[PDB]
């Protein structure tokens, strides 16, 4: 997270890390057995860390669950990254308390000019790269089709959505991937790609969740 602050200890309860001896992307809890993810996260050997503030601290709120299967969308393509989501269970059920929460899935998507909130220990320099500690939040609005394409002239499918800063500052940012956009209570995007990251006129680009709300509550279902 570039132009970003520090979020608070677990007050983005559905925070994931996926550790594969180190942190290397987001993810979100939605319900005790189940991550949203992005299919560019996909890695073997995932352990799911739950109740992490500090990632390099263990601060007595921690649960490290691994994966034990992942299902990346079918239609995911890894050069337009359309359809970058990746659904992950855990080897155990989550134990939900105030500091370990699922999200809730939208039921309807969301309006150009919402903020939400994106949240992860990637990047915060732009021109540099320095990894947190501690979880970092940033405001973004979401930003009109329009713009987002105008942007990112032929790059933006119907299954993304720009927010963020035209003028550039704030952003998402590397080892942030997979983790959550959340706009009026909803998981509504997936961190997912930018032309780098807080560069003017280069917004982040989401994954769109209410486009798989049936893939997503189909597929966890099922297994
Ligand atoms: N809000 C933000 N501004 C924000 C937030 C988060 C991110 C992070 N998400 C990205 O990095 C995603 C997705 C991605 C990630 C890793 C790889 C490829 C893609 N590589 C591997 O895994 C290695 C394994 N293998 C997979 C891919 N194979 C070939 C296919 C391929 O070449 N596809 C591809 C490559 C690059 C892009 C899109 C598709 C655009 C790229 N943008 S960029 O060029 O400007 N560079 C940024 C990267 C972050 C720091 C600042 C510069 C992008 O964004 N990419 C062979 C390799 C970024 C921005
Ligand atoms: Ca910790």
């Amino acid at each position: 997270i570039v132009g970003g602050y520090t979020c608070g200890a677990n007050t983005v309860p559905y925070q994931v890390s996926l550790n594969s001896g180190y942190h290397f992307c987001g993810g979100s809890l939605i319900n005790s057995q189940w991550v949203v993810s992005a299919a560019h996260c996909y890695k073997s050997g995932i352990q799911v860390r739950l109740g992490e503030d500090n990632i390099n601290v263990v601060e007595g709120n921690e649960q490290f669950i691994s994966a034990s299967k992942s299902i990346v969308h079918p239609s995911y393509n890894s050069n337009t990254l359309n359809n970058d989501i990746m659904l992950i269970k855990l080897k155990s059920a989550a134990s939900l308390n105030s500091r370990v929460a699922s999200i809730s899935l939208p039921t309807s998507c969301a309006s150009a000019g919402t903020q939400c909130l994106i949240s992860g220990w990637g990047n915060t320099k732009s021109s540099g790269t320095s990894y947190p500690d501690v979880l970092k939040c940033l405001k973004a609005p979401i930003l009109s089709d329009s713009s987002c394409k105008s942007a990112y002239p032929g790059q933006i499918t119907s299954n993304m959505f720009c927010a963020g800063y035209l003028e550039g500052g704030k952003d998402s940012c590397q080892g942030d991937s997979g983790g959550p956009v959340v706009c009026s209570g909803k998981l509504q995007g997936i961190v997912s790609w930018g032309s780098g990251c807080a560069q003017k006129n280069k917004p982040g680009v989401y994954t769109k969740v209410c486009n798989y709300v049936s893939w997503i509550k189909q597929t966890i279902a099922s297994n």
